[PDB]
C-alpha cells in the first residue's frame, strides 16, 4: 500500500470531501461534499475538473453506473433525500427518491434502483422511476440502525434488515438472527455467501462458515475481481469511521493487513482494474468547528 497521490478540495478554507467513487473515465474520481456538491477531480493532479450542486445538505453516498450515463446520490436532511442524475451531454436530475436515505443500482443489469427508508426496502424501474416493490415484514425485522438494502450479484435476491428476500416472489426466504445493533450485511460477489458484521453465512444451507472479529462495525468493500475485501470500522458531517482499515483474503477471510492511517475515515473505493484504493481521511477530530478531509490514492 504505496501512497501515489493526495489532494484536498479546491477553493475551500476547510476541505469537505465526504465520499468518493471512480468515474467510468480512467484518471477521474467523483467526490461528494458536506455542502451537497458532486465534484470531478483528476486523482493524480488533484485538479478540480467540474462541480454541480446536487443537494442543500451533505452527501452521505454516491454510486456511478458502469456505463458512465447515470449517478445515484444520497444527502443528510434534504428533501428529496436521494436522487438519480443523468450524465450524457448535460448533467440533470432524472428521478428523486423522496424519503430513501440510501440507494444502490441493481448489479447484473443496471436497470433498477434499490432504496432504503428505515427498515423498509423500495425497488424502482430506472426508465419510469416507478416503485415496483416494497420489501418489509414487521414480524421479521431486525431494526438495524444502519440498514442498507442491496441486491445480490444476479439481481434476484435482496438483503434488507438482515432478511433475505426473493425478488421474483416478493417472499422472505430467511431471517438471519441479530448479533449487533448497526450492520445489516452485504453479498459476497461469489453469489454463495452473505457477510453480516462478524458472521459469514452460506446462502444454500444457512450454516455459519466464519467468525471474523476484526470486521465488527465495519463497512465492507470488495476489489473488482472479488479476491480482496477491505473493512473500515464505524465510530464509537461527523467522522463515520475510526482511523484504520483491514484487508482480508476474500476466499478464506484470513487477514492480509491492518493499515492505521492515524486519521478517521469517511469512505474508500477501488478502481475497476484493482490498481488503486482511494480513501477519504479527516485531518481534524470530531470536536473541530469544521471538517478537514483529504483524498489519498494508494497502489495495491
Ligand atoms: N447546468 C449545467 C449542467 C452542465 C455542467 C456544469 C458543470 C459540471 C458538469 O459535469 C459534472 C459535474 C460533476 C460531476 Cl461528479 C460530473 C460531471 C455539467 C452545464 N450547466
Amino acid at each position: 500500500f504505496r501512497p501515489i497521490s493526495v489532494f484536498r478540495e479546491a477553493n475551500e478554507d476547510e476541505s469537505g470531501f465526504t465520499c468518493c467513487a471512480f468515474s467510468a473515465r480512467e484518471r477521474f474520481l467523483m467526490l461528494g461534499t458536506c455542502t451537497g456538491q458532486l465534484k470531478l477531480y483528476n486523482v493524480f493532479s488533484g485538479q478540480e475538473e467540474a462541480s454541480y450542486n446536487c443537494h442543500n445538505s451533505a452527501i452521505t453516498h454516491l454510486e456511478p453506473s458502469r456505463d458512465g450515463s447515470l449517478l445515484l446520490t444520497s444527502a443528510t436532511w434534504s428533501q428529496p433525500l436521494s436522487a438519480l442524475w443523468g450524465m450524457k451531454s448535460v448533467f440533470d436530475m432524472k428521478h428523486s427518491f423522496t424519503e430513501d436515505h440510501y440507494v444502490e443500482f441493481s448489479k447484473h443489469s443496471q436497470d433498477r434502483v434499490i432504496g432504503t427508508k428505515g427498515d423498509i426496502a423500495h425497488i424502482y424501474d430506472i426508465q419510469t422511476g416507478n416503485k415496483l416493490l416494497t420489501l418489509f415484514n414487521p414480524d421479521l425485522a431486525n431494526n438495524y440502525k444502519r440498514n442498507c438494502a442491496t441486491f445480490n450479484p444476479t439481481d434476484d435476491l435482496v438483503l434488507n434488515d438482515g432478511v433475505l428476500w426473493d425478488v421474483r416472489s416478493a417472499l422472505a426466504i430467511h431471517k438471519f438472527d441479530k448479533f449487533n445493533m448497526n450492520i445489516s450485511g452485504v453479498f459476497h460477489p461469489n453469489g454463495l455467501e452473505v457477510i453480516i458484521n462478524t458472521e459469514i453465512w452460506d446462502l444454500r444451507t444457512f450454516h455459519l462458515l466464519h467468525t471474523v472479529p476484526a470486521l465488527d462495525q465495519c463497512r465492507v468493500v470488495f476489489n473488482h475481481t472479488g479476491t480482496v475485501m477491505y473493512g473500515a470500522m464505524l465510530q464509537a458531517m461527523k467522522s463515520p469511521f475510526g482511523s484504520s482499515f483491514r484487508t482480508f483474503n476474500a476466499t478464506d477471510y484470513k487477514p492480509i493487513a491492518t493499515i492505521d492511517v492515524k486519521r478517521n475515515i469517511f469512505d474508500l473505493c477501488t478502481d475497476t482494474k484493482d490498481c488503486y484504493l482511494a480513501v477519504i481521511e479527516n485531518q481534524g477530530s470530531m470536536d473541530a468547528l469544521n471538517m478537514d478531509t483529504v483524498c489519498r490514492l494508494y497502489e495495491v
